[PDB]
């Protein structure tokens, strides 16, 4: 609950070739999350795309979510995994976070989410790609919104 | 004014290989839509271009519109589609949105529209490319200007 | 006219293979025109360059002008067309716009001009490349500073006057 | 706070093919380090990646750190090097700087670190790769935070090699 | 202070294959020079690098300087010219500008310099690469810091 500035979250969930790694940023209007969202939607290159995540055709998740790949997409199969299972899991995770109140419903129309997904070339099981990305995204959102892991917590784990 | 902050719209219209998916951003002077517009016109890479959309030679649509592709343009054919039917449909959608009261005419000279078009490699029918991008762009503008869909609506419909 | 905010202009001028299409943005210090100018000079890639336009060696045009290609530069022939005739045409147009008062002389040191140049692979006549890019840039500057075409005008002619 | 503006640090540490060269920027929320962090995480290309540095799985270092390679990653081994020892050395350095108070712990949740890593393709000793990046990062962080070297100091030494 | 806003400089110095062309931006904290410096350090790609210029190992010139290439670096020989003689010339130019009073010593820790270099791949004499880049860089800093050429001056020479 309550997001008044940029927050970063990250998670690794799953196993095998479909394991899902997610880097995430969320922030309000007027912040760098908003400018990076706009620039990120406009700037694409060979192998590296970005899209406005939707949970169903003509139904984008809210808050506005820009999803982009961190592992290069070199053929139709990798693209399909990105736009099908992975997009669906990320989008569902964002909307469920609003449904559950992790992202407050009254801020949801004024926030931006940036989601970097890592889908291995070896991934093949769509049901797992979808599920693991859904879980890694939901986890990254809760960690980002609650500011975790806290500095001191991580500090006292290196010494 | 009606459009006082950055808004994002999206739509998927059509069928077959010419189906049009549009990602759209609209915003006023002083907003990130303006900065994204300037950076986007300046930064291009092989296969990924951007241009100031026009209705006809020497007749840009207003509000100022930056159209850019989201599917790599690998050959001349795709490029002719981008610059021909797709650009015409996008530009017509923007001007028609002003005409239909979707974008207030008194704000037109002070807004920026960013339109990401997705033209499949298999797309081949020019008339459909134009028509569907026109329809998906206009619907994306309509939605963005009104903040649609609202989070509660998506949450509910989820 | 006086330039206190970001203005956008464009023009298509000429015929044959050397036809020039210019997309242009002009703006003051503190505006996104300035930030895109700085990032644009810094960020280059294979086949896509940007340069600080000059009218002569060691003599850039003012206001500061960042020119960048829209068509991939695949060989020396195209790099020379970009750096030779197109650059000279663009730079001359900016400077002439200042000499003519279109860009006021008392603002020229505080503006930034971003110019996207589209040179078709078929272009071959250098005098025409230079001429048409000079004209299209001059025309784009005039349209940008005067805010032309006004939305009301384009709306009335969207179907054609 | 102690780190109230953007600071830049750099360091070259180690020997051999594992020698580590680190370019580093650190700064608070609202500064260009935050904007460059968000953009840098979002914008990747063939051979040039960026990642949120972690000391362990599901355990990112704090302050938030964006690590990116300066040498094109063309094969799988360069990637393992980048993601394995390099990342680990960098991430440890950042946490240790917080532990030692170089980066105050009461602001570690409000700063961003940008770390550019250079790894020659001839590097092979994961053990060195990791220690040199750890040391180069740690040095780069204290140099940035303390504003070293001062301009006056560099000016004095600009001639004596 | 003397450098209180973003300034742009350029110069062409030398002859043969080692001729040096420099495009340059300099500016204070809080200016777009600072933001372009940070973005430019982060964003690199195949053939196009950026680095924090140093006079010697562990000795960066000050003001903080981001040097980047404008000509594609395709092989190890071009990379060595970039990181070796060109970098040394650029870094010495920045430090000498401070020593010669071109950049105020008391502003040196608060400025950012962005230097774009154009090394022809045919360039072969390292001493000339270093000398011409040093000369073009110092001249570009001198021009930028003083706003030269002034528009009236270029207009008169045109
Ligand atoms: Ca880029
Ligand atoms: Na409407
Ligand atoms: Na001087």
């Amino acid at each position: 609950a309550k997001i008044t500035k940029v927050q970063v979250g990250e998670a690794l969930v799953g196993d095998g070739n479909e394991v899902a790694h997610i880097d995430l940023i969320i922030g309000p209007r007027g912040s760098p999350a908003e400018t990076a969202f706009c620039n990120g939607l406009v700037n694409n290159k060979h192998g590296f795309t970005s899209l406005l995540a939707v949970i169903a055709p003509n139904l984008p998740c809210k808050p506005n979510t820009l999803m982009f790949n961190k592992v290069t997409i070199n053929d139709a199969r990798q693209a399909v995994q990105m736009f099908g299972p992975a997009q669906h899991g990320v989008a569902m995770a964002v909307q469920d976070a609003v449904a559950e109140g992790i992202i407050p419903a009254d801020e949801a129309d004024d926030l931006y989410v940036l989601v970097g997904v890592f889908i291995h070339w070896e991934a093949a099981d769509d049901a797992k790609i979808q599920k693991y990305n859904y879980e890694a995204t939901k986890l990254s959102i809760q960690r980002a919104v609650n500011g975790e892991p806290k500095a001191s917590v991580v500090t006292e784990q290196r010494k």
